[PDB]
């Protein structure tokens, strides 16, 4: 049936469409983390302007930021303890950011701790963290590991708002009264036309509704597909598809109403 086909493809059409400036983000943190890694100049204020300069030239960006192991960065921790961008460990954890409004430039805080430093300092690998609140601002973070001789030095990091999402998927209209939305890897809603409270605060894993427990399962493995749902209160069906957003195997959601698509 051609009605499904072309909602697969539309599914998959926009499932691409998001995560084309995904990947373009991604490879920000990933250039930055590349050239700091060959940065022997080893000068905290130049390194200051240069992510001062990618944040204002990125206004899809709210935060850019290098976060250093001890002495990694250059091998002085001791001579900045407290300084201006720093903490009491002297480490270089510049967080250049407008979470506040104006651009300023404040040490990293729980880089020990969270997903945004540990997950590339564990892996070793590019990531990209499930969606979260942080000061009033939903957003996710790309962060990429600086490989200095060989080892882990310290990551390069770039965090994005994600209201946009939101504001591109809750307009989109498919048949009559079709919509759509987009979930993170683990099935929180990024957007939903209607539902605001449950942006960031809600799971597709939350549903007591077998076949969203099955979409979402599909969801963290990267799998695209689709689930009927029949509503025992309305009688009316619906057709879930969800097609998987390549950076992070997050996925865009179209829910069609299936009379309509039979119309």
């Amino acid at each position: 049936k051609l009605a499904y086909e072309k909602s697969i493809e539309m599914a998959g059409n926009y499932a691409n469409q998001f995560d084309a400036q995904m990947e373009a983000n991604q490879a920000i943190a990933r250039t930055l983390a590349c050239t700091m890694a060959e940065y022997g100049s080893q000068d905290r204020e130049e390194a200051m302007s240069i992510i001062k300069r990618i944040l204002n030239e990125n206004p899809q960006l709210i935060g850019v930021y290098l976060g250093y192991e001890p002495d990694a960065f250059d091998g002085r921790d001791k001579n900045y303890i407290n300084a201006p961008g720093h903490d009491s460990t002297g480490r270089f954890v510049p967080y250049c950011n407008k979470i506040n409004g104006p651009v300023i430039i404040e040490p990293l805080v729980h880089y020990d701790s969270s997903d945004y430093y540990q997950l590339p300092k564990t892996t070793g690998k590019d990531t990209l963290t499930e969606p979260y609140f942080y000061e009033g601002i939903f957003m996710v973070s790309y962060d990429s590991p600086i490989f200095k001789n060989g080892e882990f030095a310290g990551i390069a990091g770039v965090d994005v708002p994600l209201e946009y999402v939101d504001d591109v998927a809750s307009s989109i209209r498919t048949f009559d009264t079709g919509y759509a939305f987009m979930v993170s890897n683990t099935g929180i809603f990024l957007s939903h036309p209607t539902q605001k409270n449950w942006i960031g605060e809600k799971s597709l894993s939350d549903f007591d509704v077998e076949e969203i427990k099955n979409a979402a399962s599909d969801i963290r493995e990267g799998i695209g597909g689709h689930v009927e749902i029949k509503d025992p209160i309305t009688g009316k069906t619906v057709i879930m598809f969800y097609e998987p957003v390549k950076t992070g195997d997050f996925s865009f959601v179209l829910v069609v109403p299936k009379e309509e698509m039979l119309a």
